[PDB]
């Protein structure tokens, strides 16, 4: 029997216990590794993707590990747990490539989560470069559930939202169901697209972890 | 306007081109094309009868075109299937596409990707990863229960290599679920034998072109 991303990404909000009120709780984040040679330039390139915005929140995890690298990334799941957690449903529509040039902002390619059993930013990790072109999610919010999103958006104080559409509006090119809003976050992983990007040869597994938000770095 | 066009909306395009008659085992088919060098032309004519000798691919007949400096190869989609079917009055709705698992005691999609969410073709992205013996590219479509019938009179008049199987109302099929009073209907991918000219040494061109041809124009195997 096999297990849609959307169903997946469902179990894994139950394990979201962020609160906004303390700044603190468990989140979900992306494990990738890289070997140790590589553990100086990584902390550097890693910063300055935060600096410019990517990846959710200002924290993010390196570890030292007995012949590899850990790298820890906040996964968007933590916002739609969040959000979930504040009586604001929001449902993981697409995942696909976010195409900001000068004149537009679109989605170029989306795979959707309710049937497929991929993560889609693992398949469209490598045609990415974030510079024009990044990962990024699309999710839907009822219109109502609107303005309480953006009051917890608010008080959560954290980088991974890009755009937040009107009712019934297409938003980057993705058009919505009836009565709701687009909400687009960008991708969790992106900041490691810049380390392969800087030949910093990443081996990612799909794997996933429960964290204590207080046991990441900030970029500060 | 810059909105994204799903690749069911692509299919449903596809079948409207569709004209091929049961009856009179003839008409306009919907195929994928592909491009080799000349030099593999021999090789190739070999592979391409094997895998069809094998039930790879969609119904006996390929494409096989002289061209300037290359030679264009065409195998019929899974989109003709369904254009078939509506013609017969069976609808027949496309769900997903992925890579189907034939192995020792499990036969089982082991990856999808749905066509109503996304906007590439399954499988140009599962293409590398299936090597015809252990694995296969495969469609999932679904059928209601009262069609079902219907749709197995209209596959022996067909007489056609392409479906692997059809499942029972309301049940997993090659564990994936279906929905409301509907039949699980298990389609090759027709892009299968142009895996085996690959994994034999043979380079090859694919293109994410498709192309309304004449059934008559394609040769038997």
């Amino acid at each position: 029997r096999i297990k849609t991303a959307l169903s997946k990404m469902f179990n894994a909000m139950a394990k979201v216990t962020y609160d906004i009120d303390e700044a603190d709780g468990d989140v979900i984040v992306n494990t990738a590794f890289i070997d140790k040679k590589y553990l100086d330039e990584a902390f550097d390139i890693l910063k300055e993707a935060y600096k410019k915005g990517l990846g959710i929140s200002d924290r993010f995890g390196i570890v030292e590990e007995n012949d590899r690298i850990k790298i820890q990334t906040i996964c968007a799941v933590t916002l739609d747990g969040i959000f979930l957690r504040n009586s604001v449903p929001l449902i993981p529509k697409y995942g696909g490539i976010l195409e900001i040039t000068e004149d537009k902002e679109r989605f170029i390619d989306i795979i959707g989560y309710d049937g497929s059993s991929l993560d889609p930013h693992e398949v469209f990790f490598n045609f990415v470069d974030c510079e024009k072109t990044f990962l990024a999610g699309f999710r839907e919010v009822h219109r109502v559930a609107r303005e309480k999103l953006e009051e917890v958006l608010k008080k959560l104080n954290w980088n991974g939202i890009k755009a937040i559409g009107e009712p019934n509006n297409e938003l980057y090119g993705i058009g919505v169901n009836k009565d709701m809003c687009g909400v687009v976050t960008m991708g969790g992983i992106n900041p490691l697209v810049l380390l392969k990007e800087n030949e910093i040869p990443i081996e990612l597994k799909a794997m996933h972890e429960v964290v204590r938000f207080s046991d990441l770095k900030s970029y500060k």
